[PDB]
């Protein structure tokens, strides 16, 4: 109730600091490029559809996630597919980070007992 | 610095300030200068601190270890101080959980359009 | 439809579900589910706790009003013996299990020690 | 324990299956490859590092991401460190598997009994 208010101004921080911008930039490029937004488009179909077989459990021979890393490379390789790959990881791990730092007031507390 | 890091920390110091917090802390206090639900409260982790360990070294753990620890949870909760500091406790963590939450929405965000295509 | 895991896994499922500390389980379910005041206050703490994670998962906010009066429910449920049971036996289970999930996994965390 | 037991069975039957001594073959031929190895102890340790930086919440620029994925991108290029991480993947996935449909019986009472 409290905290929150402060959430919401985290969240507006975020989307608006430099390093999300860039993000949101290289979306675009990628979009914007029907070569590359091709590439794109066929990692993330093959990535939800294994998610998705596990999801369920299904099985997935060695066939598949062979393909699969066969267009990830294939994907590191256009200009534009590889800084939003490389930026979304960044973003991916750093607000990873940034949820951990809010959970350490929590540990502090802990740590006292 | 990179921004994100920063306005993180800043986020952690404004809980640390926030009202919500020195509510638990203050709470904490009680029940650690209670002499009667100090002494519930931590036999009620050590319990707690033995079991966790004894899964992870992986150790069978039959139904009287966790009644008792069950029944020893349940006396706890009779006593005041510690339901105060027990709930406190536990919604301080679903308040955060909900916080790092809307952390992730511009990525939970962006991640959503990448279903364009 | 062959790989060899998948099939040894659903033979664990049966096997788990088979064992005799499931059995127990469930039958400390029974006994609950057949009389009306355990189960009614099952469900209570059920409804309680499933309404509040409706609310965290969508992200409003949870003043102690609620997370108070939850941890009171489960309160006098942790009473009912029969009720009492099925939780104690509940958590055994998932904790047991829980170690179960670890084995599985051995082989390949003392491959992935080599492969340091 | 009662499913103790049950559990080192699975154990045994995992490690000593088919898919789970392709996996020991593929870095078999790695280890023994200079050029692979060479490749996959460098990935390896760029991964142990940034696992690091995480843990201790330490900042990660694109720099090390990008350099990163040039690697991961240039060891796909290798067929035998190739199958390595392809069978890495499918093994860590599947295993993933076994576990969940371990939780199925638990879970399953838990929703629909009443």
């Amino acid at each position: 109730e409290p905290l929150h208010a402060l959430a919401r101004q985290l969240e507006q921080a975020i989307r608006a600091s430099e390093p999300f911008q860039q993000l949101k930039r290289a979306y675009e490029d990628v979009r914007r490029d029907e070569t590359a937004y091709r590439m794109f488009a066929n990692v993330r179909d093959i990535q939800l559809r294994l998610h998705e077989k596990q999801m369920r459990g299904a099985a997935i021979l060695p066939d598949e996630i062979e393909q699969a890393q066969k267009a990830m490379a294939l994907a590191q390789q256009n200009e534009k597919l590889a800084r939003l790959m490389a930026l979304e990881q960044q973003m991916s791990i750093t607000i990873a980070e940034v949820q951990q730092i809010a959970m350490k007031p929590l540990e502090e507390l802990h740590r006292s007992f």
